[PDB]
């Protein structure tokens, strides 16, 4: 009708902060909407876009910040280190999964998911780099090696990515930024 | 029967190279084998499956290899910038998304794919650096940042991701690590 699409973005969100990511699937959310899942796709073509779009309706609280001290290095190494920790809670890690399977199915959810997630990421470490009168080339690439270190390698081995190595990447593309 | 499998899995290797990744859909396999889509249950619990375990069995010849000259700036640089202009062709970038889209559909095949694919690329990169006497954790650190750079940016903005900008990337990561 009107208010069923509602219902599931509804239903979607409760079963979010309630089961988390491991229950949810269409099964769950119809019969917590009450719906037929071909309801559901009057809206969304699958699951993943289901649960990706409910996300980025969030996604400037989802989304975290850079520190800015007198010392790059501290604040890139402490924002890797933080992002890294975030998506390798289990909730963080099944989110990084189903917004990048979200991705995968439609070159235009993807850009969309990109927006809402990647490219405050991205601006955030370029920003904090420029700031230091780094270039727009350097300042790009550094910053396309510190949250692809991140995200790549909890997509590749999941959860047991650590703080740690997040870090040390992060020290790594900053010293070689210098002066 | 036994000979059913074989048929599938030749359709979708000869339907690879022929029409490539975007007509290569369930439909198009089940009919050049011949066969119910369930028949192809038996073997395989979806499309990206499939393709990616035809992939699989050609990992060697699809992973290539690592410079290794008396200038570790260069070799990585030359590493990163051929695998950034191969992962961005219309063939090399389908793939990537078919295979990250294979992996997030089950913890086991992620595990099989990434020692099909991304191990190959990390030992390259991790080896080359041990060779300069960089320690276990920075070389680890530097190489998820290296090949983080290059499959993040192409998961993520796709083809227009540039061989130049994979190149920016190794040639500040390794700066990092001097001495």
């Amino acid at each position: 009708s009107e208010k069923s699409r509602v219902a599931i973005v509804e239903a979607t969100r409760a079963l979010l902060l309630e089961r988390g990511f491991d229950g949810l699937s269409i099964e769950a959310v119809a019969a917590k909407a009450g719906v037929g899942k071909q309801t559901i796709y009057r809206w969304w073509p699958s699951r993943h876009a289901l649960v990706a779009d409910v996300l980025l309706e969030d996604a400037d609280k989802i989304l975290a910040r850079m520190p800015k001290t007198d010392d790059v290095t501290a604040d890139l190494a402490s924002w890797a280190g933080t992002l890294a920790a975030a998506l390798t809670t289990r909730r963080g890690h099944a989110m990084l999964k189903t917004l990048m399977a979200a991705s995968l199915e439609h070159e235009d959810t993807a850009a969309r998911l990109r927006e809402g997630f990647s490219r405050p990421l991205i601006e955030s470490v370029r920003d904090r780099l420029r700031d230091e009168d780094i270039d727009a080339d350097h300042a790009q690439a550094a910053a396309d090696a510190l949250l692809g270190a991140v995200v790549n390698a909890v997509l590749s081995e999941g959860r047991s990515y650590s703080r740690q190595r997040a870090e040390t990447s992060a020290r790594i593309i900053v010293a070689g930024l210098r002066p």
